[PDB]
């Protein structure tokens, strides 16, 4: 299955989950695109993908505005062409901020309303991949049973 991992990340925290997760998708057999969200373009971005991991940062507080390069591309998901594909979502946020991981509920609910398949609960974090080593790796394990 072709697997997209697409992030926004600010300073480099959801960057390196996206980065831990492409590791882990590969490695489970699968053929694996890394695009950070500054280089892409949302208009059938997820063409000849079965499955996109998207993930990013909130930076808002009492409203939840997302990671400034993945912002843009989630307004347009609409036409990205995810109906039918799987999707799971990943953050890293801080638990000190109101919206804490605020962009995975948001991408689920948009991903769902425009006929992707969420596959399982988004990924949701505190600093970067190392600080929380289970979770990833759990998380990753429960794509590659979905895939
Ligand atoms: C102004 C500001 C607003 C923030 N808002 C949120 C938030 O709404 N939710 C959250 O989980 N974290 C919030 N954070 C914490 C950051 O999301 C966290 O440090 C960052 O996600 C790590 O991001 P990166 O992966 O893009 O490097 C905020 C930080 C700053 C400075």
């Amino acid at each position: 299955s072709k697997v997209l991992i697409l992030f926004g990340s600010s300073t480099g925290n959801t960057e390196s989950i996206a980065q831990k997760l492409e590791e882990l998708v590969a490695a489970g057999g699968h053929e694996v695109t890394l695009l950070n969200a500054a280089e892409a373009s949302a208009d059938n971005l997820a063409d000849g993908y079965d499955a996109v991991l998207m993930g990013c940062s909130a930076w808002g507080m009492e409203d939840l505005e997302l990671q400034d390069d993945f912002a843009p591309l989630f307004d347009e998901m609409e036409n990205m062409g995810l109906k039918g594909k799987k999707l799971a979502a990943f953050a890293s946020g801080d638990m000190e901020y109101e919206h804490y991981c605020g962009a995975v509920p948001a991408i689920e609910e948009k991903a769902r309303g425009l006929g992707a398949e969420v596959i399982c609960e988004g990924l949701k974090i505190e600093g970067d991949a190392s600080s929380d080593p289970d979770a990833v790796s759990a998380f990753a394990e429960d794509v590659l049973k979905k895939l």
